DNA sequence: CCTTCTGGGGAATTTTAAACCGGCGATTTTGGGGAAAAAATAATCGGCCTTGACAGCTGCACAGTAAGAGAATTATGCAGTGCTGCCATAACCATGAGTGATAACACTGCGGCCAACT
């Protein structure tokens, strides 16, 4: 199906965040009118928020 | 007594039969090509007719000559040792040439560090 392959690719790119955020943003856009560009913008926003949180945690760990 | 008729023979001419040679029309024969059929030769198939073997197994004996295996004996080639002489090599200095090295930039290999998944 589509969801399983999406999650596969997301994890292969090291983006379980992508699997999680795509669910939320997809639900929101299906419940709203989000142009594909804005949907992608929200996707990248969530990805980089989680990525920056992880990077800060790793730096503090070091 | 005389006249007319007839017959034989030699020469000239005509016709028909026979034989040869040539010309003309027909069949035959030779050559080549294509197709069909027959026969010859080789290979493959089935089957009948006839008989050998299976019945403990073959190792040994003698004949003569030659080969070979083992042991003893002998010959010879290698090695070992001493003394003397000759040839090679090695040691030094000089000069030339080749290669290992050094500087600089570019590309690649290896080790340290960071992150992602189980």
């Amino acid at each position: 199906n589509m969801k399983e392959r999406i999650h596969e690719y997301c994890h292969r790119l090291h983006l379980p965040v992508m699997a999680e955020r795509w669910s939320a943003m997809a639900e929101y856009a299906s419940t709203h009118n989000i142009s594909y560009s804005e949907f992608l913008f929200r996707l990248l926003e969530a990805e980089i928020v989680e990525k920056q949180a992880r990077s800060i945690q790793t730096l503090i760990k070091l």
